[PDB]
């Protein structure tokens, strides 16, 4: 009835009153009544009140595997049973608890998100360590085939990392899309973790979109990643000086940076001509593009010379750059034509933002509906990175 929300706040001796003035067998069904999708126990485990979990449990042990609606960061994750909830949450007790009763280590929300994958997301080291050794799975993914350990490098949980890799987890796992831990190392910097993953010969491999995870980390800026792995005899010539060029043109269109996408333009540049046995010339598009203005890239060491003190030369060459090396399926692509589009509108070139928009319109017709005019305007959970 409404001992639904006496549980949910903590209070046993207002619960007891009406336990006491009760049924002995329909104590039951009050306390197993979805109240707005959530049990009793759901909801005293997703809030730590260990005694008020020990106590519905003595009552009657039936909605333990039962999962609801609960909160968390404002948005509410649906078919969650109480351990999770008490695992996403950090209440190491009520977990210990939960498992004394025999709750299921492998009962999973909706997103197929199991106890373990939860307590990974916020980097609950100890409720980890005991899921694991109460035989937690440590290769059960989420319904996008996202594992413990892709989600705590993608987090930069490098102890958690650590213990998962000792216990045995499978360092090359691929998501649906192709996505590996060296992956999400690369997306959040975490130069230590990719490191650890090396030591266990982790492959770099292209995901889905053909990222290496050195791509993935040109795309997303992180310039200590692509210092690294330029630097590592897993990855060729040609993808350094791809890597580092696609890096000048993050500087160019995130980070508003001309003066270090020219350091990494010059460095690419160089590595071209470095061997003159072997130059490495830049691959040619099939045409021209009046979005672009019709610009071509740079070949050579001096038309890099003169660039700086041309800013927009600067962001054609980022546009050309990017879409010869992530191409017209990349959402990135059409997002930064879009931005450089809306930079010339708000500096009163409405015909190039128009024709840039136009193109990056035709681009993704002719081929992350996240990313439209209307949506940017008025979201982990679509890439599987949720909890």
């Amino acid at each position: 009835t409404a001992v639904f929300n006496a549980a949910r706040d903590g209070k046993l001796r207002l619960l007891t009153k009406l336990l006491a003035s009760k049924s002995k067998e329909e104590v039951s069904s009050l306390i197993s009544e979805k109240t707005n999708g959530a049990t009793p126990l759901l909801m005293a485990a997703r809030y730590g009140h260990l005694d008020m979990v020990e106590f519905l449990l003595e009552q009657c042990s039936a909605s333990i595997e039962v999962g609801g609606s609960v909160n968390f960061d404002g948005e509410t994750i649906e078919g969650a049973p109480p351990l999770w909830a008490a695992s996403a949450a950090g209440h190491l007790k009520v977990v210990q608890s939960l498992l004394n009763h025999g709750a299921s280590v492998n009962n999973t929300t909706l997103t197929n998100s199991t106890p373990l994958r939860a307590a990974c997301f916020d980097g609950h080291l100890e409720i980890v360590k005991y899921l694991v050794e109460h035989k937690a799975d440590l290769e059960v993914s989420n319904r996008h085939g996202h594992t413990c350990l892709m989600i705590s490098c993608y987090k930069g949980h490098k102890e958690i990392a650590q213990y998962l890799l000792e216990k045995g987890a499978d360092v090359n796992r691929k998501s649906v899309k192709g996505n590996t831990a060296l992956h999400d190392c690369a997306e959040s910097g975490s130069l230590d973790i990719m490191k650890m993953l090396l030591m266990y010969c982790a492959k770099m491999e292209k995901d889905g979109y053909g990222m290496t995870p050195l791509l993935s980390a040109s795309v997303t800026g992180h310039t200590n990643i692509v210092d690294f792995l330029t630097h590592h005899a897993q990855t060729s010539k040609t993808e350094r000086i791809n890597a580092l060029e696609l890096l000048g043109a993050t500087f160019v269109d995130k980070k508003r940076d001309l003066l270090g996408a020219l350091k990494y333009w010059k460095k690419a540049m160089n590595m071209r001509y470095s061997d003159r046995t072997n130059i490495i010339s830049k691959p040619v598009p099939q045409t021209l593009i009046m979005a672009y203005d019709y610009a071509k890239e740079v070949n050579s060491a001096e038309e890099l010379e003169g660039l700086i003190a041309d800013p927009d030369e600067m962001r054609m060459q980022a546009l050309l750059i990017r879409e010869r090396i992530l191409g017209p399926s990349h959402p990135d692509t059409s997002y930064y034509i879009r931005y450089r589009g809306a930079v010339y509108a708000d500096s009163g070139n409405f015909k190039r933002c128009i024709n840039l928009w136009k193109y990056a319109l035709d681009m993704q017709q002719s081929n992350s509906s996240l990313l439209s005019f209307a949506e940017l305007f008025g979201k982990r959970l679509l890439l599987g990175l949720d909890r």
